């Protein structure tokens, strides 16, 4: 009896330094949590931003689409808050490199900044405000997908390790989804009116489309 499908997975340690981080972030309290939507939007715009680059040159890198947005999707059911866009994408060699085991200056420099006094709400300018997502959620999953290269699905609930696999589930054009799975105290971020309060508050100056999609499975 063959199995419906087969992925392999790869487990790989975090470099010391984003381990570190995560476990102040995932542990520690802070009053003003709701700034991590406003940094995974932030990444979204950057990767819009290179694609779009990259597009400008070569116009057969939208062959995979065109349409340049970032997607909200809030489900209560699954207690997930998942950000979308149709950015430029990682191979999983962008992965393993850019969340996990190669940690640039920032990391250590944020967390030196953090002791010296200054806010989490600064951790974008680090290049690591992808962390700050750990301030509400027990688990976060990365789907990606870069033009020529397959879907792959990245993940942590921050122990240490993070694991790296094959995606065949929904395939996306291009782009990535973050699916934050939420601490159960962090489930104001599922409400309508606080993700279109936080949107309008933090993230302004997005030169993007952002579209909600409330997400609910029917009986
Ligand atoms: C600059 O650092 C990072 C960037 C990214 C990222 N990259 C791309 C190419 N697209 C993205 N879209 C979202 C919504 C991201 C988020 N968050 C994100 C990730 Cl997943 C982790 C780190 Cl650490």
């Amino acid at each position: 009896d063959q199995p419906m499908e087969e992925e392999e997975v790869e487990t790989f340690a975090f470099q010391a330094e984003i381990a570190q981080l995560m476990s102040l972030i995932i542990n520690t309290f802070y009053s003003n949590k709701e700034i991590f939507l406003r940094e995974l939007i932030s990444n979204s715009s950057d990767a819009l931003d290179k694609i779009r680059y990259e597009s400008l040159t070569d116009p057969s890198k939208l062959d995979s689409g065109k349409e340049l947005h970032i997607n909200l999707i809030p489900n209560k059911q699954d207690r997930t808050l998942t950000i979308v866009d149709t950015g430029i994408g990682m191979t999983k060699a962008d992965l393993i490199n850019n969340l996990g085991t190669i940690a640039k200056s920032g990391t250590k420099a944020f967390m030196e900044a953090l002791q010296a006094g200054a806010d989490i709400s600064m951790i974008g300018q680090f290049g690591v405000g992808f962390y700050s997502a750990y301030l509400v959620a027990e688990k976060v999953t990365v789907i990606t997908k870069h033009n020529d290269d397959e879907q792959y699905a990245w993940e942590s609930s921050a122990g240490g390790s993070f694991t790296v696999r094959t995606d065949t589930g929904e395939p996306m054009g291009r782009g990535t989804k973050v699916i934050l799975h939420l601490k159960e105290d962090q489930t104001e971020y599922l409400e309508e009116r606080r993700i279109k309060e936080i949107v309008k508050k933090h993230s302004q100056f997005i030169g993007y489309p952002i579209t909600l999609f409330v997400e609910k499975e029917l009986e």
